[PDB]
């Protein structure tokens, strides 16, 4: 689109060139940068690397604060074609003895006023206790597991159980890992989270994630994605052997 | 941990983050970028694209103007290992019936004091008429074509023969070319240039380029790397009833 790209480019160009000058970026520097950017290309990191530092912001622009439910970063992990789920307590598809703490999510889907949005479909997915997002892991089938679509009751409410997601270290060994881990000498962890997308004819898509109080990497997310409005109050319930974690959330929507 | 790296990178990201924001960079735009960035690596174009937009700027910090020869950007197409050329007249390795006007290059290398620098070796590389560089074109073989190393005579003069470069167009079909030609509605032409590198014990290495007077793209370089001081007159002075191009430059080197 010619005129828009023309605008941004030139301004982008000047921005970097000015960055190069003010910091007298030398040739070996240039060369390391270029080398590095090649690295990222050579592995599959661009959506990873870009989503890590920049989408939080591409996000803040696209949907922006206010009394909706706040969006959050989509991530390089979504997968279309999730199953419609409808069972006893409507569970995410998971292996047997999928490990560690069991989880319960409860909530609403109402519009500005507060009137339940019946025609909502609602995708959700999240990483195994073990840091792996199926479809993106040698360890895991290329199937629907901890992924799935859920419909709201006409009363408003929704429910699903899954397992409790936990802190994920982005590949220590990736260009992004090295950048986060070694050169910047910080860490490659995100807080425990659950990604969520919500369609509805006649409203505006929403895409967000939720995290957990007492989450050690809340203040320090690698991907600077955590808004506070989206940290989950967490009830640790001990239904014998299997310790459960229950969580509640009320979604409100854009509404075209 | 790298504090240069810490400091530049944080600023780098805050800028980009600023940039995204003031310009309302929308998700679809974001993705097109990512898609672009990716397709740049796939075309192995980082060192193309990057040098085209930024090497001019890195060049100007990390080497200064003065009574020695002005440097210029290296570009993506340098190769280490070109052969020493020693000859009746030294001649760059060239395919049979290699298309273009026969060019004859003369000059010298001396120091800021006037003394010939007899210990210098001069790398030279330029494109084929056809606008291709060896080792960087699937249309030429990975062998040293139109690359070689000349050394000056005891009296410090240099001479090589070769074909005379012509204006070069970054392939319109690349991601880089597509950006420049289509997306920005500009062109992607550089003027005929000869890349030079001089190294010599005692001296700071020089990498530069030589342009030709009249060169139609002179006032309009895609990479925007021409410098008036580096535009050689061309003397079309014929011999054996055949059409030579005569070009002469005197190199001057800084000490250390
Ligand atoms: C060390 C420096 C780092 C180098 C960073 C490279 C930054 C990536 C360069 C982005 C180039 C933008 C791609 C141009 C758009 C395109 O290729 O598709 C054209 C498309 C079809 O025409 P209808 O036009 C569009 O509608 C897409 C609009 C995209 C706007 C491009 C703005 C570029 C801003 C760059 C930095 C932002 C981060
Ligand atoms: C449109 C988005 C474009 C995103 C591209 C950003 C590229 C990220 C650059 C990160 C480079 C990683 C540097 C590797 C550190 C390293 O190799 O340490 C050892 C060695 C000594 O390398 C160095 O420490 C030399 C210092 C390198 C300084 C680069 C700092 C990054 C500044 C952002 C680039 C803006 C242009
Ligand atoms: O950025 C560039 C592109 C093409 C060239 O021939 C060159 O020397 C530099
Ligand atoms: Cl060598
Ligand atoms: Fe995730």
């Amino acid at each position: 689109a010619n005129t828009r790209v023309i605008e941004l480019f030139d301004e982008f160009t000047d921005l970097i060139r000015d960055f190069i000058v003010r910091h007298e970026i030398t040739t070996p520097e240039y060369e390391t940068i270029m080398q590095y950017m090649i690295s990222v290309g050579e592995a599959g990191e661009w959506p990873l690397w870009l989503d890590a530092f920049f989408e939080t912001t591409v996000d803040s622009v696209s949907y922006g604060k206010g009394n909706w439910t706040s969006s959050a970063i989509q991530g390089p992990f979504f997968k279309e074609g999730a199953p419609l789920l409808t069972g006893k307590p409507a569970t995410l598809p998971m292996r047997a003895d999928e490990p560690g703490d069991r989880m319960r999510f409860t909530g609403s889907v109402r519009d500005t006023s507060g009137t339940p949005i019946t025609g909502a479909v609602i995708d959700v997915w999240h990483s195994t206790n073990d840091g792996n997002y199926s479809f993106f892991s040698p360890a895991l089938p290329d199937q629907y597991l901890l992924r799935g679509r859920v419909v709201p009751a006409e009363d408003g409410s929704i429910e699903f159980h899954s397992i409790r997601p936990v802190p994920y270290e982005i590949p220590k060994a990736g260009p992004t890992g090295q950048l986060m881990n070694s050169y910047l000498g910080r860490h490659s962890w995100r807080p425990a989270h659950i990604h969520i997308r919500i369609t509805a004819d006649g409203y505006r898509p929403l895409i967000t994630q939720l995290y957990f109080e007492g989450d050690p990497y809340l203040d320090s997310d690698s991907c600077s994605a955590v808004k506070s409005e989206l940290v989950l109050p967490v009830n640790k319930i001990d239904i014998d052997g299997e310790t459960w974690q229950l969580v509640d959330f009320n979604f409100i929507l854009q509404h075209n």
